[PDB]
């Protein structure tokens, strides 16, 4: 596992920690399709590589606050809007975002061989996967992680 504080880290928290393992490749360039870093019980991270078709959909992390950062490649976060023209923004190889608990997003077109870091606390034991029916009536289907 990783060497970490034994409590819970903020948002700020998170980012910093995604980016500093992003400059210690010796703790996930093994890894290098997802590989958990560390699952405690204050934050969990992962090392995922992305194919181009790869897609989150869209989802929360329940309570859960968390931060990416992109190694290598890009991928598009993408934040939803009522009306339904979501927003899109691409995030590229070097550049890291934080969001607390009530975050809702989607990441999706990544560049192939696209690789990022994930760090979640508390721990991301519970989701949400929001989906349409026929008619257009979301649901939010919450599933442990
Ligand atoms: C690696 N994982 C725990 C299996 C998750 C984590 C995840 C991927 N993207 C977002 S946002 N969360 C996933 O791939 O769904
Ligand atoms: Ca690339
Ligand atoms: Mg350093
Ligand atoms: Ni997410």
């Amino acid at each position: 596992e990783l060497d970490l504080p034994e409590r819970n880290l903020d948002r700020r928290e998170l980012r910093d920690l995604v980016n500093e393992l992003a400059a210690h490749p010796e703790r996930w360039a093994e890894h290098v399709h997802y590989a958990s870093l560390h699952r405690d019980a204050y934050v969990d991270v992962w090392l995922l590589c992305w194919r181009a078709e790869d897609d989150t959909g869209w989802h929360d992390h329940d309570i859960s606050s968390g931060a990416v950062r992109v190694v290598a490649g890009a991928l598009k976060e993408c934040n939803p809007r009522i009306g339904g023209e979501h927003l899109e923004t691409v995030v590229s190889e070097g550049e890291s975002f934080s969001f607390g608990p009530d975050h809702i997003h989607r990441l999706t077109g990544a560049v192939h061989g696209s690789v990022s870091i994930h760090a979640y606390s508390p721990p991301l034991w519970r989701l949400g996967q929001y989906s349409i029916d026929d008619s257009g009536v979301m649901r939010r289907v919450s599933v442990s992680y």
